[PDB]
Formats: structure tokens, sequence, C-alpha cells
């Protein structure tokens, strides 16, 4: 098993009522390739460092999970199709949350 920091961008004209669906299917996704999702955060609004979608914006989410390294690969792919995700970056955990 493996430590990942998940970063998700998503569409930054969604409200908070759909954040929360996209929030939580996320996490069942993960979920579903043996991930233990440890924590979630909402980093809010940040100005992307170029434009995906003709936009400039795109909302933050971070999960801290743990998980068999052979299926990140496949969870980022799923991910990575969804119509409000605009961007997916999985790394390794360097300094993980308690």
């Amino acid at each position: 098993m493996r430590r990942y920091e998940v970063n998700i961008v998503l569409n930054p004209n969604l409200d908070q009522s759909q954040l929360a669906l996209e929030k939580e299917i996320i996490q069942r996704a993960a979920e579903n390739y043996g991930a233990r999702v440890e924590k979630v955060e909402e980093l809010g609004l940040r100005r992307l460092a170029y434009p995906i979608a003709k936009d400039p914006q795109g909302y933050f989410l971070w999960y801290q999970v743990e998980m068999p390294e052979d299926r990140v690969n496949d969870a980022a792919r799923e991910l990575r199709i969804r119509d409000n995700v605009r961007r997916v970056m999985v790394v390794k955990s360097q300094e993980p949350f308690l």
C-alpha cells in the first residue's frame, strides 16, 4: 500500500450543492479501487497555471488516501473523464496529515 495526495480541479461554475455531490462521488469512486480516504479538504477557487475549457479558474479539492499502487492509474482515468473534472494530479505523500 502507498499513501497519496489526490488533487482535483473542478468546474469553477458549480454551486455549493453540486460541489458536494461531485465530492461524494469522487470519494466513492476512489474507495471502489481499494482506497481508504483519510482526509478530504476543499481548498476553494484558485487561478490556474493555464486555462482549461476556456476557464482560467478552478475549484480545488484535496484527498489523502492509502491504496494499492496497482489501481491508482485506473482510478485517475475514471476521474479524468468526468465532465466537471478539469484536472487530476496524484502524488506520493511526503508529509502526511495526522
